[PDB]
DNA sequence: ATGATGACGCT
DNA sequence: AGCGTCAT
């Protein structure tokens, strides 16, 4: 009791911009807003794969990766945007601009990691105390917390849903203790007051939306961003944890999507998050590793330690294109044109990077995947990418690749290629 | 034929 | 170094 770690030391949000593609398409073209619709790169199998859905296509059960004409049998009258496509592939560079237009603006409250394109994590611990000093020791009116749900409330002894979430909020403020400037819960209630500022702010200066949760560490924040969207933001204290684990699947928490979480199921024999709380650190330990055992241990009781890395920019500037089925590439000649073309977008964005960010990029990596492997990539091999030129880099990764080529004929390609990925990484100073 | 990315762990 | 996992 009096020794044990609650994991109440940082106040971590994570915001995340609602359909964002979606967003940024409709933003540039009025005629898109308010309706069902989709944001699709390519266009001629099946008319595009959908890669973003805004919430009122989702209503009719629009979903990412389904192809657009499927789409559009559930959704007559679904409005599409296309990604833009240069040199003969799709081309990210609008989303990753008004993704910086974003970042930017976050960046003024606090110190974020970049966690993809549309949404970072926070870390509000610092902004919290200074925010607890100049407004004393006095009371946080629901005014201030407009688009805030807590997580677990309204409970104990209304039919509308705006009704519910000012229930909740009602009750949290009438027991928060406001003269205990380390009360963990208070801090949350200030972080989730900031993180209303910024959502305002980000709202205001760009148009965009987006939903957030504000917690004790990054895998509560993820959680809670995701429990009332779009446009609205979750405070999940450590106190709910108890209750909203008890039904949580396992897969649901961050890192636990895929095999690790299915095994953490088959070998205990669980299907909930709190479920873990039986389990000695040990035991956990002994199924998993060391790392996996004791995190587990305490992230089942709301606890985990990632911290929020000072990091705006990616690490690495990559650019890939699958060519499935069909289109794999089967000689020679098809090869060298297509890494020309992606070494061209990279080149492009190196440079530009070079300029906006002071750095340079050192290594080259080269991934490819082959015709029959289910593996993103059947071979990586690294080179030293020395001068910001399209021409020479495509030449390197061809010379690192070139002898997995197994045809006899040299013009031809065996087996053929369904994938080339040119990732630019290693950044140092400039 | 779920694409184009991106971070990080293991060995 | 190069592969595997998990994520948006
Ligand atoms: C998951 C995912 C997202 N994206 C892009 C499209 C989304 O617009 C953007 C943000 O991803 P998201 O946050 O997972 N989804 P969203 O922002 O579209 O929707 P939500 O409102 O956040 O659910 O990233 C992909 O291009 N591929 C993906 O597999
Ligand atoms: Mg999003
Ligand atoms: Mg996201």
């Amino acid at each position: 009791g009096p020794h044990m770690a609650t994991g109440q030391d940082r106040v971590v949000a994570l915001v995340d911009m609602d359909c964002f593609f979606v967003q940024v398409e409709q933003r540039q073209n009025p005629h898109l807003r308010n309706k069902p619709c989709a944001v699709v790169q390519y266009k001629s199998w099946k008319g595009g794969g959908i890669i973003a859905v805004s919430y009122e296509a989702r209503a009719f059960g629009v979903t990412r990766s389904m192809w657009a004409d499927d789409a559009k049998k559930l959704c007559p009258d679904l409005l599409l945007a296309q990604v833009r496509e240069s040199r003969g592939k799709a081309n990210l560079t609008k989303y990753r601009e008004a993704s910086v237009e974003v970042m930017e603006i976050m960046s003024r409250f606090a110190v974020i990691e970049r966690a993809s394109i549309d949404e970072a994590y926070v870390d509000l611990t610092s902004a919290v105390q200074e925010r607890l000093q100049k407004l004393q020791g006095q009371p946080i009116s629901a005014d201030l917390l407009p688009s805030t749900y807590i997580e677990g409330l309204p409970q104990g002894p209304t039919v509308q849903k705006e009704g519910m979430r000012k229930q909740g909020l009602f009750q949290w403020l009438d027991s928060l203790q406001i003269d205990n400037l380390t009360s963990p819960d208070l801090q949350l209630t200030v972080g989730a007051v900031i993180v209303e500022e910024m959502r305002a702010a980000i709202e205001r200066e760009t148009g965009f939306q987006c939903s957030a949760g504000i917690s004790h560490n990054k895998v509560l924040a993820k959680l809670a961003c995701g429990l009332n969207k779009p446009n609205r933001q979750t405070l999940v204290s450590h106190g709910s944890v108890p209750q909203l684990f008890s039904q949580m699947p396992i897969r649901k928490i961050r890192s636990l999507g895929g095999k690790l979480g299915a095994s953490v199921i088959e070998i205990l024999g669980i299907e909930y998050m709190g479920e873990l709380t039986q389990f000695t650190e040990s035991q956990l330990q002994s199924h998993f590793g060391e790392k996996n055992g004791s995190w587990l241990y305490a992230m089942c009781r709301g606890i985990e330690h990632d911290p929020v890395k000072p990091r705006q920019l990616p690490k690495t500037i990559g650019c890939s294109k699958n060519f499935p089925g069909k289109t794999a590439l089967a000689t020679r000649e098809q090869v060298q044109w297509w890494l020309l073309q992606l070494a061209q977008e990279l080149e492009e964005r190196l440079t530009k990077d070079r300029n906006d960010n002071d750095r340079v990029a050192t290594q080259l990596v080269v991934s490819i995947r082959v015709q029959g492997d289910k593996r993103l990539s059947s071979l990586r091999r690294c080179c030293a990418l020395t001068r910001y030129d399209a021409h020479k880099m495509s030449h390197d990764a061809f010379t690192v690749i070139k002898n997995c080529n197994t045809s006899g004929i040299q013009t031809e390609w065996s087996p053929p290629l369904t994938m080339l990925f040119l990732c630019a990484t290693k950044f140092s100073a400039s």
